């Protein structure tokens, strides 16, 4: 068992010399009373895997029949509040109510939704699904179906399933195959069979993906972009677009959300949080790089710039260090 939460490139690992315990009793000292240490709760949770965080929020309990996330809100308040809380968050459960908050209200917000069904991979789904169950009783897919439709919620409805393929062998018959039904299905008809564009860019495995791309660019003499951009429009592009780019190099995709979220006027510290924690054990590192290499200055710098007080230094531990 290695986690499916936890990748190769993070920038967040394990403290070797941990022990909850102690850690445990530092985050009570540091809330009870009076006042708050946030120093110190910053140099702890920022310094620990969620997996070890998971050690001390078991051990808060035992020790104080105490929930730590109740103990951080009520003693932190805005947006390091809530990067804290997140911190401490298992990552199924942050990702299925990250999911349920870009669906509450009058307002979905689609890019929020594109983002995580485009990034994690099918066995994260699965665990998303079952902790968007636990934490609010009902099905993902429901939630989805009620707050989209067209095209874009049959889309998102076959990504939440989290059946894409998985397996690490691929086909180049099926490339094929497949590179011919999108061409028929788009750019060869008028109009365009948008369930089947559904179909093959939802449930082929991104390595039988990238050589159906490569098959297609022979078939069609254009890139897939190409085609999703003539063919498409609206959010449903949008998602496909994003698939289409995860497939190539998820990093820079985030890279790039992180750049609009710092970007304009207002910073969108959800967005901001969400990529800094949720991929901050699985390839925050790759994301730096990407974030450098296309927008000339590291993502420490645009942290820094953009963001003040105990809220930028967490996100900046976060983040690791320059590029
Ligand atoms: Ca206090
Ligand atoms: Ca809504
Ligand atoms: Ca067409
Ligand atoms: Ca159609
Ligand atoms: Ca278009």
């Amino acid at each position: 068992s290695a986690s499916i939460w936890v990748g190769h490139r993070g920038t967040v690992r394990d403290y070797p010399d941990f022990s909850p315990s102690v850690d445990a009793e530092a985050i009570q000292k540091a809330i009870r009373g009076i006042g708050t240490d946030e120093k110190m709760l910053i140099s702890i949770l920022t310094e620990r895997s969620n997996a070890q965080r998971q050690l001390i929020v078991k051990e808060y309990q035992a020790a104080y029949g105490k929930e730590l996330k109740d103990d951080l809100k009520g003693d932190l308040s805005g947006h390091f509040e809530h990067l804290m809380v997140a911190l401490v968050t298992p990552p199924a459960v942050f990702d299925a109510k990250q999911l349920k908050k870009s669906m509450k209200g009058a307002g979905t917000n689609e890019d929020a939704l594109i983002e995580i069904l485009t990034t994690r991979t099918s066995r994260q789904m699965k665990d998303i699904s079952q902790a968007y169950y636990t934490v609010y009783k009902k099905s993902l897919g429901d939630d989805i179906s009620s707050e989209t439709s067209g095209d874009f919620r049959k889309a998102l409805l076959t990504l939440a399933d989290g059946r894409r393929d998985e397996s690490l062998k691929v086909d180049e018959h099926l490339a094929k195959q497949d590179a011919q039904i999108l061409y028929k299905a788009g750019e060869n008809r008028w109009g365009t069979d948008e369930d089947k564009f559904t179909e093959i860019l939802c449930l082929r495995s991104f390595p039988q993906l990238k050589l159906t791309f490569d098959e297609y660019r022979n078939i069609s003499q254009k890139d897939i972009v190409d085609s999703i951009k003539g063919e498409l429009s609206g959010h449903f592009e949008d998602l496909l677009l994003a698939i289409v780019n995860c497939v190539r190099n998820t990093p820079a995709f985030l890279a790039e959300r992180l750049h609009r979220a710092l970007k304009g006027i207002g910073t969108d510290e959800f967005t901001l949080n969400r990529i800094m924690v949720s991929r901050s054990e699985i390839d925050l590192l790759d994301i730096r790089t990407e974030f450098k290499k296309h927008y000339g200055y590291s993502l420490y710098s645009a942290i820094k710039s953009d963001t003040s007080g105990d809220y930028e230094i967490t996100l900046l531990k976060i983040c690791g260090g320059d590029d």
